[PDB]
């Protein structure tokens, strides 16, 4: 077993990520500071594995992890593979605008890989959709997972508005 990382990509694993996110949520709750989150998801990944095989798939995920840690400039940022082709990045102290720009950096860096795909049509390249959320944590029964929920809602927006794009929550 691995304690903090993902075997395939070498990024953080889900458990390590969730724990960090909860600490940062609570930090932001006490500071009343903005906490942003990216949920990043390879487009047409099912088709991709079916057509090119799980080895090709794994190599693609590895390259995407590379794109992702590249966007992971600042020490306080943390990137994980949440599961399958789903990744996550926490961005403490990051405004909606800053979160969105960084997601665009990641999105473009993924396109720069030029990984050939035949979706949405022959001659295409691998892309990611990204949901961005940001919140100043509040009172009552509101856990850190609301931030994930918001990003996942943003992710649906991006996925249903044509993919290869960033969705936004607020």
């Amino acid at each position: 077993a691995l304690m903090n990382s993902d075997g395939l990509t070498g990024l953080s694993n889900r458990r390590h990520f969730d724990e960090y996110l909860e600490m940062e949520w609570r930090r932001s709750l006490r500071e009343q500071s903005q906490l942003s989150l990216l949920m990043i998801d390879v487009d047409y990944f099912k088709s991709y594995n079916d057509t090119f095989g799980h080895v090709a798939g794994d190599e693609a995920l590895r390259q995407v992890a590379g794109a992702i840690r590249e966007g992971c400039s600042r020490s306080s940022d943390l990137a994980a593979r949440y599961g399958g082709e789903e990744f996550a990045m926490v961005l403490p102290g990051t405004s909606p605008g800053g979160a969105r720009l960084l997601a665009e950096k990641v999105r473009r860096t993924v396109e720069s890989l030029q990984i050939s795909h035949d979706q949405p049509r022959p001659g295409s390249h691998l892309t990611v959709s990204i949901g961005v959320s940001t919140l100043v944590p509040g009172g009552g029964g509101q856990t850190f997972r609301v931030l994930i929920e918001m990003a996942d809602q943003a992710l649906y927006q991006a996925k249903n508005n044509g993919r290869n794009q960033v969705g936004l929550m607020e």
